[PDB]
């Protein structure tokens, strides 16, 4: 069983790499040869109390600072946020704490995060150099396929 998260970076088909620029998460392409934010992802425990059939639901966060992505709904879509959080504070809740949470559906190389307090709702990258959002259009100017560097 999991005692610790799983770290690696994330990538999208256009090989964007997920960087931090100081507050925010962005994407750009491998080429820039910047360094890429350490991801760490760890499965949530209680997969039997969310909906089955949609991914496994992980909790994913950064390292160095550490922080946890989060959707915030203050307006009236929700948004991607990092929270400074401890993510084996987040696994070690009782209950899954569902803003905190993103369903992995896997298809072949890649993984699609879709937010689990907001169906259908997923993490995108789209042009260079612009933040990871959360968006609810799927094959538009969005890119929602991820390839997970993580030894799973």
């Amino acid at each position: 069983s999991m005692c610790k998260p799983i770290t690696g970076t994330i990538n999208d088909l256009n090989q964007q790499v997920w960087t931090l620029q100081g507050q925010n998460l962005v994407a750009v392409p491998r080429s820039d040869s910047v360094t890429p934010v350490t991801v760490a992802v760890i499965t949530c425990k209680y997969p039997e109390a969310l909906e089955q059939g949609r991914g496994d639901p992980i909790y994913l966060g950064i390292q160095n600072p550490e922080m946890c992505l989060y959707c915030e709904k203050v307006g009236e879509q929700p948004t991607l946020q990092l929270k400074e959080q401890k993510i084996m504070d987040l696994y070690g809740q009782p209950e899954p704490v569902k803003p905190f949470l993103f369903y992995r559906a896997k298809t072949g190389r890649t993984s699609t995060l879709e937010s689990v307090a907001f169906p259908d709702w997923f993490i995108a990258s789209s042009k260079r150099d612009q933040p990871i959002i959360l968006t609810s259009e799927l094959g538009k100017s969005y890119n929602t396929a991820f390839e997970l560097n993580i030894n799973d």
